[PDB]
């Protein structure tokens, strides 16, 4: 399984439990597999997270996935390098007050360690939009810098919380404990996030994808390309062309849906 997944996200280099093959595998894996939700919004749950599933669906499929799918596939892939792996739970507050009220886990990010490192790891390549696509150190109060915004970690609370600078202003992602959680409490935030009436998930379109310098960012018929420069923003023309975005842009194999029109139909209703 490990050389489909290897091939899939185009890496060619070492194999060895080290940073810079973390640094270069998170690249590789947001550079190729898109995050997309086309699964709940078509009213498929996402509830098995196994190596197999997981592996059957965005490798072999080549489909993309949300949180759940993204992280626990590379967690699954780590695990088999030699990494250590704890799997954490997250509650987003993305573009939310501080008074917001306190938001559903239903986010999952790595927390990652291996021989010789100075300290822990946070690997997250599934928080669509936004996802770091270096691994973070583990720490409070620096500022890190990757290929595209620059992401601080702070302490909040019990646990920790994630921010990243969007525009002008350091925006706060989402808030964890860092506390192992059981692959069961995994399944019951995903089962929730893909199947509630009120999830953003189920509701709309979400895709994203990092190509290289840029995120292409899609809520359901707003396109959004944001470079280090600045930002430019398309508006799709009908559903025939949002599938082709999907298709095309972002390297999604929307036949593994099922048939085209039921696809289109259904982002017709909900994104028209
Ligand atoms: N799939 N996990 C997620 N759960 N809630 C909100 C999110 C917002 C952006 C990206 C991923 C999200
Ligand atoms: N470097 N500061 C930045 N701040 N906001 C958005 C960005 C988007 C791409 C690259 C850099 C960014």
């Amino acid at each position: 399984d490990l050389t489909g997944y290897l091939d899939r996200i185009n890496y060619r280099g070492a194999t060895d439990p080290t940073l810079d093959v973390l640094r270069d595998l998170v690249s590789a894996h947001t550079g190729a597999i898109a995050f997309e939700n086309l699964d709940p919004l078509m009213g498929v749950p996402v509830d098995d997270l196994s190596a197999e599933a997981l592996a059957d669906k965005l490798v072999d499929r080549r489909r993309g996935g949300y949180c759940y799918e993204h992280n626990g596939l590379i967690g699954y892939v780590l695990a088999e390098l030699g990494y250590r792996v704890r799997r954490l739970a997250g509650r987003v507050v993305w573009l939310a007050p501080p008074d917001a009220p306190t938001p559903a886990q239903t986010h999952t990010v790595l927390a990652v360690t291996f021989p010789g490192c100075q300290g822990p790891y946070l690997v997250d390549v599934g928080f669509g939009g936004m996802t770091p696509t270096a691994p973070l150190r583990l720490e409070t109060g620096t500022v890190q810098q990757t290929a595209l915004e620059p992401y601080r970690l702070d302490d909040r609370g019990d646990g920790l919380v994630l921010q990243a600078m969007v525009r002008d202003e350091w925006q706060a992602l989402y808030e964890f404990s860092t506390l192992t959680r059981p692959q069961v409490d995994l399944r019951v935030g995903s089962w929730f996030v893909s199947t509630h009436p009120t999830s953003h998930f189920v509701t709309g379109l979400m895709a994203a994808t990092v190509a290289d310098d840029a995120r292409w960012n899609l809520m359901g018929r707003n396109l959004a390309i944001h470079r280090r420069g600045g930002t430019e923003k398309i508006l799709l023309e009908d559903a025939a062309a949002v599938v082709d975005t999907l298709g095309d842009r972002f390297g999604i194999n929307v036949a593994d849906v099922g048939e085209r029109g039921r696809l289109e139909a259904r982002i017709d209703k909900v994104c028209f």
